[PDB]
DNA sequence: CGTCGCGACTCAGCGACTCTTAATCGAAGGTTAACACGATGTTTCCCGCCTGTCAAGGGGCTAAGGGC
């Protein structure tokens, strides 16, 4: 809702992809691997 | 009553295939008449058809925001 193209169509479609990945709607730190100690 | 006329006979003789089984390193040298059209390929561009860009335009579908 900060950004334009985010409507309800696409809200709930990108986060079942996430999680299907492996990872789920956080359950991380905010900004924790935002550097190049854990690139890879 | 002997042999030889005439026959096989096996004996020699002459030719001829392989060199275990895995492995130590890759290729390897000569022979030196002249010319001519013709039919036969060889090689370059050149357009024909066609294939592939991205763009322009547009609409139609999908969706997101605002109002009652």
């Amino acid at each position: 809702l900060r950004t334009p193209n985010f409507g309800r169509k696409s809200l709930n479609e990108i986060k079942e992809v996430l999680a299907g990945m492996g990872l789920h709607l956080g359950m991380d730190v905010p900004n924790w691997p935002p550097e190049n100690i854990e690139d890879l």
